Formats: C-alpha cells, structure tokens, sequence
C-alpha cells in the first residue's frame, strides 16, 4: 500500500529496494505558516526534486516561542498546523518523502525543557529536563501530542497523517540525551514505552528514535572523547517498535581541538562500527545528519564537497556490497533569502552548483542498486 517499509537491512517501497539521498530542512513548517514566505517551501522541493533528492527530514514542532505549533499542552496553532499540512502536500507533489521529528532534545521551545516547564506550571515539582523521560504528566503530554500529530486530517490532501505514504518515518526525538542516568535505563524505558504507544496509533509507517548514535559503556571508545550520554545505540534499537537506526555525525563540533587527521579517523570508524551494529540488529542504517560548516578556518566549498563525497562513497560502497546502509541526509538546506537562519552548514541549492552536482551523482549511483 505505497508505504515505505523495511526488508531486512534495506528500505523498500512497492516491492523494490529504496536508498535515501536527502536533506534536513527543520524550518519548513515555520516558513509555510506565512503566506508570503510559503513559496520558499515550494521552491526548495522543486530544487530537491531536480537534484533527485528523495527525502526531507523536518520538525513537527515549533523551535521559536513567537510562532508556536503547540503553544501550551494540547493547544495548537491551526495556521501553523495547516503549514505542516502544506509541507506534506507539497512534498507529495514533487515526489519527496518526509521524516518527521516529534520533539527536540534541545532548546527553550519545542524541546524537552518546555514539556517539563509546562508540567511545573501545573504543579509538578520537577528539577531536571531529563524528567521529560520519567514524569507521568510530561509523558502524557508527549503521548497526547503523538496522537494529535499522527491522526491529524490534512486540510489539503484530506488524508490523515498516519494514512499518508508521503511520510516515510516518524522520529521520537531529535538527538536525545539523558545525562542524569548514564546507566541508560531511564532512556531505554522511555523508548520502550513510546515506541509501543506510537505503533498502537500508526503501524503503517516506519519509526526511528532520533539518536545521534552514542554507545553505552562497553563500546564508549567509539563515542567522541569516550563519553557516554544516557543512550545506547545497541539496546535502544533492539526495541521492537524501532524499524531502523540512525546516526548523526559532527567531527568538528564533537572533537574540537583535535587534528583533522584524528577527526577523520574517528569519522570513518564511527560509520563502520555502526554499520556492524546495524547489521547485527538486522535493521537499515541512515546517516540522518552530517555536514561541513563555513566557519571552519580557511573554508572554501571544495572542503564541503570533498566531505560529502567521502560520506556518500562510504554509503554507496556499503549499499552496493549488500551492507545495511540505507542512505544519508545532510544538514542542511536553506531557501534563498534566508540568511538570518544561517548556521554555517546551510546549502542554498540555487547558489551551490558544485555541491548540488555532488548530491545528484550520489542519487544517480544509488538508483542503479537493487
């Protein structure tokens, strides 16, 4: 029934294997809200389709207090929601599928902190953002929102989100950390609880957690600077409701002060070890975030293009030899005239012809795999 699914360690759609080559654009709903900026969403998907990118990952939550989706527990801005409706309808129009993250680990709005502070305002005596993972009231807020998003009837397509094959996967939480419990049990329990609940509302779609990919104690030497973070790539992804695994990777951010050589070695090891574990888990692996910032010293675009080439080659070599690499999404695309959103990682496709060609060639090569 046109939904993307998994067959062993690959994605699939209509009986055929599917390899992902796409992008992050967290901002799509935010920009769709304003009728005078909505064209930027259309233009972005038009450009994505031209360069044969097949997936956009984006937020199903607001990142700013001034333009909320969920302004208070269970209270939604309908204009913002209709903007998300448009992101889905417009993605479908240009043959692009979506990964949809349901909450952020980070920041003051749209993240676990806001959920906790909402409970605090309602009488719960919570002192930690990690109370998001344990407090019954906060968990109830999160579950309520899962149900609201999944069962939403799109005002444009007239199809409930949970019935729309344009959505490739839900994502529980972007980049979760649980520093207050490095045993990993708190977060493991939360993933068990939430994946089960979500699948009870929608078992049409795939689900992934949103992990950056950090291992627990025994494999911590693969994590940047050997930290553990309260997640566990192995045990978390063993949860039955989780269909595929992700990693993020930011060698320059995560290993500041190390040499380029040490960062490269960490990066290649990082992908390969997760290939090994995802194969052991019998689930596909998606590199859901990677990129190269312009704020790197002496930057020219060749550094970004060569890095994308390296990541794409690793994905391709794995996929072609029958490994569990299901594809990649770079961070990030911005539309034109969005320089206020610049974070150093932005690729404006219309203004980045060398990078766009690197992206296109990866899509072309993957299209010839079974």
């Amino acid at each position: 029934n046109n939904f993307v699914y998994t067959d062993g360690t690959h994605f699939a759609l209509n009986g055929k294997s599917l390899y992902i080559n796409g992008f992050n654009a967290y901002w799509l709903m935010y920009i769709a809200y304003d009728p005078s900026t909505r064209i930027k969403v259309t233009n972005t998907f038009q450009q994505a389709s031209k360069y044969k990118m097949n997936v956009a990952r984006t937020w199903a939550f607001s990142h700013g207090g001034s333009r909320p989706l969920q302004s208070a527990p269970g209270v939604y801005n309908e204009q913002m929601f209709q903007g998300l409706d448009f992101v889905i309808s417009e993605a479908k129009k240009y043959g692009i599928h979506l990964i949809m993250s349901l909450v952020n680990n980070w920041d003051a709005f749209g993240g676990k902190k806001q959920y906790v502070e909402w409970a605090v305002q309602r009488g719960q005596k919570l002192t930690s953002d990690d109370d998001f993972f344990t407090n019954p009231m906060v968990k109830g807020f999160y579950k309520n929102n899962v149900k609201v998003v999944l069962t939403r009837v799109n005002t444009i397509t007239k199809v409930a989100y949970k019935d729309d094959p344009t959505i490739l996967s839900w994502e529980l939480i972007n980049e979760p950390r649980c520093p207050s419990d490095l045993s990993g049990k708190t977060f493991q329990n939360w993933v068990l609880e939430m994946a089960g609940y979500l699948k009870s509302i929608d078992s049409n779609h795939l689900l992934e957690i949103g992990l950056e990919g950090f291992y627990g104690n025994d494999m911590r030497q693969y994590n940047p600077n050997s930290y553990i973070f309260g997640t566990n790539f192995i045990s978390n992804n063993q949860v039955q409701g989780i269909d595929f695994t992700t990693i993020h990777m930011y060698p320059n951010q995560w290993l500041p002060g190390l040499t380029q050589e040490a960062q490269d070695k960490w990066a290649s090891q990082w992908i390969q070890v997760h290939i090994d574990d995802s194969k052991m888990l019998k689930k596909p692996l998606l590199i859901a975030e990677f990129g190269k910032s312009t704020k790197t010293p002496g930057y020219t675009v060749a550094k970004r293009d060569n890095y994308f080439e390296k990541i794409y080659g690793t994905i391709f070599n794995c996929a072609k030899s029958g490994g569990p690499c299901g594809g990649g999404l770079f961070w990030q695309v911005l539309g034109q005239g969005m320089s206020s959103f610049d974070d150093g990682y932005q690729v404006v496709l219309q203004e980045s012809p060398s990078t766009s060609r690197v992206i296109l060639l990866q899509s072309l090569r993957l299209s010839k795999l079974s």
